[PDB]
This record gives C-alpha cells, structure tokens and sequence, in this order.
C-alpha cells in the first residue's frame, strides 16, 4: 500500500550518494565534490556570523516567503543592471532554496500531465526526474564533439524536430554543467527561435554566469527579442559567492510567469532561512558598490579558476586523457577511452564504462571523478561513456597532487 | 498555455503571504504567526556563528542530503531516548526545511491520485493544499467545544466513518494549532486503533511537542502499540529552539516509511543549509546532556510561556472574549463574537485600525466548514511582557 507514487516509480538515489560513500572508504585526492576545498569571500563568512549575533531578534525569526526584503531588493539591483529592464524585487524575483528549488518550483509550476519538456544531455540531474514528478514527457537532445567547450554542439536539424506544439519547456543550462559551454548568441537565437515559434517557456539554468573565462562572454536568454515575456531565468547564491551549503537561490522574471512559481513554493517550504539571506543581501551590497572593479567577486573568480583549469587541462593531456577545455565554470570534462588498455576494470560490476573507471581509478590511483554517463538519459549514455568529469575549483597545492598522481603512474 | 497544471488549479495566496504583506504595510504589533519577538537561546545563536567562522572548509559547503551526519546523530540520539527505540540516524531520520518540508515530502511521498487523507479541522492550513497537488482527495473533521483546549473534541463516530478502503494517510496536529489542544491518551487510542484496522498511515505534526503546560504531557502516538511501522513523526528546530528563521526541521519514523520521503526531498531541494544543520546539532548536544535541568530548554520553554499564556487569557475574557485556554503551544483561540469570512474582515480592522494583529482561524477550515471558525480569532503570546502589556492595553482603550 504503501508504494510510491506513480509520479515518482523507479526513484533511485543520486549519483552523488555512491561517489561521496567511495571517497569515505578510500580517501582520493578528490576531483569530485563540485565546491571549493579553501574557504569563500570572508565579507561574507563575516556576514552570516553578524546575523547569527543580531541585536535584531527578528534576524532569525520568519522572513517574508517569496524573499528577505535586504534579498529581493538586492538581487533587483543587480539583475536589472544585467537585463537592462527594472524588475520587480516583489513580483519578479522568487527566492528558493538554491537554485534546485527554483528549478523544483518552475517545473512543478509550468509542467502539466503530458506536457513535453526538451532537455540538453548531458543535464544537470535534478531535470529529468523533476520533469517525470511533474508528469512531464522528457524529450533529449545531446551535445556531442566537433578541444574546447565550444565545440561541443547541438544538431539544429534535430533540434527543430524535437520541437512541436506539444513543447511546452525547453532547459538550458549555460555555462553548462558540465561541459564548461557558453552558449554564443546564434546558440541563443535557435533556441530563442524556437521557443518564440512553439510558443515555449524557456527555463535558463544560469547559476555559473559570472565564472565564463576570457575571451567569452555570459549573455543571458532573457535579453533577446521577445524572449522577457517567455522566460525565467535561474541563479544561486551557493554558486555566485562558492558557498555552496548555504542553499540559497532564486528565479527572476515576468510576475505571469513567476506566479505558478509562488504557488508551488508557498506550500512546499514556505520561506527560507532568514541569517542566510541577510548575509547573501550583504554580498550583494558590497560587490554593488564596486562592480566595475576588477577586485569584485564577480569579476575576479574567473581568474582565479582560470590558472586552475590550464593547469588541470595540461596534467589531463598528459597522462593521455583529451580534456574539453571549458569557456565557463569550475569542472572539466576529459575523453580518458586513449587509457583503455592501460586500466583493468574487469572486476568492476558498474553498467556503464565510466562509473568503471571512476571507481578504478578511485582505488588504485586514488584520485577521483565523476562519471557523465550519468547525466545522459539510457539511449545516450554511450555518449558518456569515454569521459569522465572532474572539478578544478581546489587548492593550488591539490592539483599539483593530482598532477604527481597520474605522473606517477603513467611512469 | 501557461495556467496553473492542474493538481494548482484554484491556488491563491497563503494566509501566511497574506498577512505576512498586511504586517509591513500596517506595522501594527503583530501577535499573528508565532515567533518570539526577543532573543532564542544563545548557544544556538553562538553556534551558528561558529559554523560560519568555522577553519572547516567543509563547513559552508553542500552536506549530506538526507541530513548532515552530526545532526541526524542528534536527533536519533534524543528521539530514541524519547520513543523507547533505536532510531536508525542513517535510515530512519530525513532533515528537511522546516517541518513544512517534511510535510511535504510526507504527503507527496505516499498520497496518489485518489487517495484519502483524513484532516482534523481546525488545521494548520498547508495539509489540504498539499494533499491536493498530490491528487488526494481531503476528507475533514472538525473539533468542536463541548474553556480548555481539551474541552476541543471530534465525534468519534463522525471519525470512524470516514476510514474506508480508499483512506491512505490521516494527519494529527498534537500539540495543536491554532487550540493548543493535547491530544491525550484515550484520543490516541481512538486514532492508533482505526489505523490498525484500516491500514492507514497516521502522521503526525509534533512541532510544538515541548511546549506542554503542567499538568498535561506531550505522548507521541509513534510508541503505542502497533504504531511504530504506521507513523511518520515531525519536529522543528524553529519550534524547538524559537529560531524560525532557520527553518530546518525533520521525519523520523520506519525505514520502509522514509524511503519515500528520500526520493520527494531528493529531487525537491537535495540539500538542507550546512551550517545551519551543525548549529543546531551543537544545540541537541548542548540539550542531551541536562535533559531533565530545569535549564534545559525542552524543560524552561513551557514555564516561560505559561505566564504569557495565562496573562493572554485574562486579558481577553476582560475584555469580552472567551479564549480557549491552551493546553500546550503559543497560539491563543477566542471567540469575538460577543463583541467575505467574518473572522478576516475583524483582523483586517484590527490591525488598521488599532494596530493589534492577530489570525483569522477560518483559514484552517475547509470551505463548507469556514463558518466554524468565524467568531474566532488566533493571538500568539510568545512575546516580551511589555508586548503584552501593549496589548492589554489597546484592547483596554479600545474597549
Ligand atoms: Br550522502
Ligand atoms: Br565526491
Ligand atoms: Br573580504
Ligand atoms: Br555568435
Ligand atoms: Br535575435
Ligand atoms: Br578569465
Ligand atoms: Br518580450
Ligand atoms: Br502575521
Ligand atoms: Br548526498
Ligand atoms: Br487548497
Ligand atoms: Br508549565
Ligand atoms: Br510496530
């Protein structure tokens, strides 16, 4: 009797569970947690402690459930610079819990019994089974290699066929995760193309948008002709200040589009933490002071990241690997099939060739990533297979362990 | 193209977005939903500020989506000495946000399309939409008078003729919202047993589970006999540690349960905040250690609150109004009448007019049911005793 539901038949736990238990047991130099191993801006690590210690005693009582007022207000200011359009902080801003709960109220919101939704492979999880609760009908389409991120592409004349009037949502998710990809603007355009023909709502997954590295650009969907009225756009303050266990984010766009978000928010978690919007409001206030200057979060952490993705690119093509050299974000995405016959993964039990060599290369080698067939829906997988994603958002002195690992045993 | 899906059809703001908006247009003083307007304790307080000054790099990064480990060891550590069991920490706790999560992972995880879910009116009022966008089908009862929140009773009959082959779930508020009723013994009994006979999973919402006035007690319906397998049980730390805006609660109960709710909450939020989970397992093992002290805030919350809710009560049968005194909880009902729905145009006036908000109780009444609750209002008296006074005193004048 007690089942689940048929919206939700078939669950399983995430990828992630598997990986995080393989990492407790072997203890790798670890290329899979996609957060920092150092420690975020201090302003706001300082922020949240001065919340905690508000003479305020509202500061951790309820806030205001579509978003803290210091957090919508903030976030308006923001985004309204970026879109050239004033929004709303009260109608036009919802914020969630990450951008997973933006994501989880927009489907939940605008995806009906039968309705099909287009998604990329390879996706971030949480969009297919999201989709499927919803009672959705995902429809794939992967990017797949012409190296660099940009090569990565989708077959247009597939596209457009994928599309009907039966689309009622495509996902996009730039920078992508976890190729790296940013999105040029005729890349926006077949999209925006489409979605302005099929009369399509286009959820953009743009928690990445300030990490894209010289000489490209993030340029949000949103901005395009005719594109305000039939998009909602996605951030996340875990991914905007690397502070990932805060789990804070938002969706902004049109107050029509935005209401089905509310609805399914207010009964869902209602609210959010109070300290942890304070201090995110208190980041946003300092980097609009100096928004401009090359020393804003913004503006910096792709510099940062950038030394660490060329030094990671050239270790992986060292060892033999073919890395997809990302245009944003802070994972890299390599082809390791060169390494085939250099590996043993006859006692490894993993349907997919990836998980394979991830869990082999975890307990021999002891360094570990991520497989990406699990971002691929089961027809697409063997696309997945020949890869392997890690992340390069680590300390300088724990890339050079990775680079000493694999130089050890490729001698 | 881009209406409400169907399981939203009909959806309209909370009360809670409602009022919530009224509050900061009005400023009027706000007894409405139930938060303390002075300072939780402050080894919560110091704790989350160690967490975000924490030398862990891990510290403010994702953790465990089921429940940071240090937290659901905890809770398992506390509930287990509560329920007379080993409670599983891995298996059988879920952190979520807020015990609104819980709910929701809850009922999305076992209502289907046609189940029924019993509701016991006056309810908090997220079960019937929740129920609803799960494609349950609500089945209500009230609690009528027949004063005390123990005065607060449903017809047993009336109960017993809901339960049928298609019931899957009833929910239970105990303590309760907005009466402060608690629930006892021979009225667990009444619902364990209709469990048992139907095969019905009860749950139930305990969030206020430490604020039970002498000389009433708090009995979770999760240790009566046959129970255990049947019952999904609630918390918050919000409630618990009067910190609202954390909004981190939990399940416990079966694995068999639990699984379930893992797969919603996955694929809903994935996560819970970090430090806000090592905060408040700082709290749970700064508790564990003086749980029978009578500085333990499991222990001083109920005397703390008494006070207020007894100054509550005799200002407003002062004034003309009969409250139902409550027999655990913040929340205070009284019956206006003496003096569109009836109860939200008297908190409209109220705060408008004399600045003084409280709740309009209809809310947590199905439709065909709104009547019962329009001579009511809901007053929360978690608040400063100068507060207080203010009350008493625009109500005083007003008068
Ligand atoms: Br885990
Ligand atoms: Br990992
Ligand atoms: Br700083
Ligand atoms: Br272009
Ligand atoms: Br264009
Ligand atoms: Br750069
Ligand atoms: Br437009
Ligand atoms: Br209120
Ligand atoms: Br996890
Ligand atoms: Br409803
Ligand atoms: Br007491
Ligand atoms: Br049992």
């Amino acid at each position: 009797k007690f089942d689940l539901p048929k919206r939700y038949q078939g669950s399983t736990k995430s990828v992630w569970v598997e990986y995080i238990q393989l990492a407790a047991q072997y203890k790798p130099l670890n290329l899979g947690q996609g957060f920092p191993d150092y420690h975020a801006p201090k302003y706001a690590l300082n922020a949240l402690a001065a919340a905690a210690n508000s003479p305020d005693p509202l500061a951790n009582q309820y806030t205001r459930g579509f978003g803290h007022p210091r957090l919508v207000q903030a976030l308006s200011k923001l985004y309204s610079q970026l879109v050239d359009r004033t929004i709303n902080p009260m109608t036009e801003v919802l914020v969630t819990v990450g951008a997973y709960e933006a994501l989880y109220a927009t489907i939940q919101g605008h995806v009906d019994e039968g309705d099909e939704v287009i998604i990329i492979e390879p996706f971030f999880d949480c969009y297919e089974p999201m989709v499927k609760a919803a009672g959705g009908i995902p429809r794939f389409i992967p990017l797949k290699p012409n190296i660099s991120s940009a090569d990565w592409v989708l077959d247009n004349n597939e596209l457009e066929a994928l599309f009907n009037e039966k689309t009622k949502m495509i996902i996009i998710n730039t920078p992508h995760n976890p190729l790296g990809k940013v999105m040029d603007r005729a890349e926006l355009e077949v999209v925006a193309n489409l979605c302005k023909k099929w009369n399509v709502l286009c959820v953009s997954d743009e928690v990445y948008e300030h990490m894209v590295f010289e000489p490209f650009e993030h340029i949000r969907i949103c901005t395009l002709p005719g594109m305000w009225e039939r998009t909602i756009t996605i951030g996340s303050a875990g991914k905007t200040f690397s502070l990932t266990g805060w789990k804070i984010g938002w969706a902004y766009g049109p107050e029509a589009l935005l209401k089905n978000l509310q609805m399914v928010h207010q009964n869902c978690v209602y609210t959010c933490a109070t300290p942890i919007q304070e201090a995110i409001a208190v980041g946003f206030e300092t980097e609009l002071k100096r928004l401009k200057s090359p020393e804003c979060y913004f503006n910096s952490i792709s510099g940062e990241l950038m030394a660490k993705r060329d030094y990671m690119a050239s270790f992986l093509a060292e060892v033999g690997m073919n890395p997809t050299v990302p245009q944003g974000g802070y994972f890299m995405v390599a082809d390791w099939s060169s390494l085939d016959s250099k590996v043993d993964l006859t006692q490894e039990t993993d349907a997919r060739k990836d998980y394979r060599f991830t869990k082999w290369m975890t307990k021999s080698v002891g360094l570990q990533g991520i497989p990406p067939s699990a971002f691929y829906s089961e027809p697409n997988k063997h696309l997945g297979e020949d890869f392997v994603r890690y992340c390069f958002f680590k300390k300088d002195e724990n890339l050079q362990k990775a680079a000493e690992i694999l130089r050890k045993w490729k001698g």
